[PDB]
């Protein structure tokens, strides 16, 4: 039962997309990302780009990307194991949820506000038999079943765009154990460019969403127990992955406002990883 109006236009956003830049790159490999690339291309992977199989290795260079970008995601949890819990808030399809679960070997809860999303990762799951540790809920974030304290780390990858930060971070503060630790990777706008640009805009009307300022994501930390050890500016490291899209017959037409709102300087993709203290 959705939260509230806007939630309900989520999760028909979400039962509603199939668009093949995403089912594609997950096919390379089972691993079903709804998030962006970081890292250098590998011209030589890609080969000719005259050469007959081209488009498929720029499927598996940009998935072999987007991939890359939630290891880099990973590497800031901590520690974890087989005894503790991991939450992905905003699961999407489960690939993060997968890639956690092999890394840490820990229970995983994912949520999602998209049955068809929850039943997708749960089927996956359930066919690499680790359905006894991983599972997708239906369930809006900002208001989670898991116990206080119970959690050990959990992040938001790219999904942090669709809720105030200010009851995200209150709802991570409280199921995250002393301690635990809380990562975000999110596309924010600039504040030292002074306000959401035209792009920044149009990026927000093609998913429906609400891209926040750099300077709120800190604020909503600093107010909700959460404290930063590690930003990273991922900017320089995401454009490649968007310059070699761009060639892609898979684009969707966001890909400029991407490229130019990085380039600007109106736009950025950061990593934030917090302890929660
Ligand atoms: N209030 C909310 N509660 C739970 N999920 C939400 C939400 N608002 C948005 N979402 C989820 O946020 C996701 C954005 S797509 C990113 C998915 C995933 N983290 C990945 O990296 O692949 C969608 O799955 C959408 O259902
Ligand atoms: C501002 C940022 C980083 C993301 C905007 C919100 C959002 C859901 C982007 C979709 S990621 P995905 O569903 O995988 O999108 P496409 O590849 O289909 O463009
Ligand atoms: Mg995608």
């Amino acid at each position: 039962a959705p939260a509230t109006p806007y939630q309900e236009d989520i999760a028909r956003y979400w039962n509603n997309e199939a668009r093949p830049v995403n089912l594609r790159l997950g096919d390379v490999d089972g691993l079903y990302h709804h998030h962006y690339g970081i890292g250098p291309v590998d011209r030589a992977a890609l080969g000719d780009p005259e050469h007959s199989e081209y488009e498929k290795k720029v499927i598996a260079e940009l998935h072999r990307l987007e991939s890359a970008q939630a290891e880099f995601l990973m590497d800031h949890l901590g520690q974890a194991g087989p005894d503790d819990t991991l939450v992905d808030a905003g699961c999407g399809r489960g690939g993060s949820m997968v890639m956690a679960h092999r890394r840490f070997g820990s229970r995983v809860e994912g949520v999602t506000l998209s049955a068809a999303q929850a039943d997708f990762g749960n089927r996956r799951a359930r066919e690499l038999r680790i359905d006894d540790h991983v599972r997708s809920r239906v369930c809006n974030m900002l208001d989670t079943p898991f116990d206080k304290g119970a959690v050990t780390a959990s992040w938001n990858n790219e999904s942090t765009m669709y809720v105030d930060l200010h009851d995200l971070f209150s709802e991570h503060s409280r199921f995250l154990k002393v301690g635990g630790r809380y990562v975000t990777i999110t596309g924010c706008w600039n504040p030292r460019y002074g306000q959401p640009s035209k792009w920044v805009s149009q990026i927000n009307a093609h998913f429906e969403c609400n891209i926040h300022s750099r300077r709120e994501y800190l604020r909503a930390m600093a107010d909700n127990r959460l404290v930063p050890h590690t930003i990273v500016d991922l900017t320089p490291d995401t454009l490649p992955y968007w310059e070699l899209r761009a060639t892609s017959s898979l684009v969707t037409g966001i890909e400029k406002a991407f490229i130019e709102s990085y380039r600007d300087g109106s736009f950025q993709y950061v990593l934030i990883a917090a302890d929660r203290v």
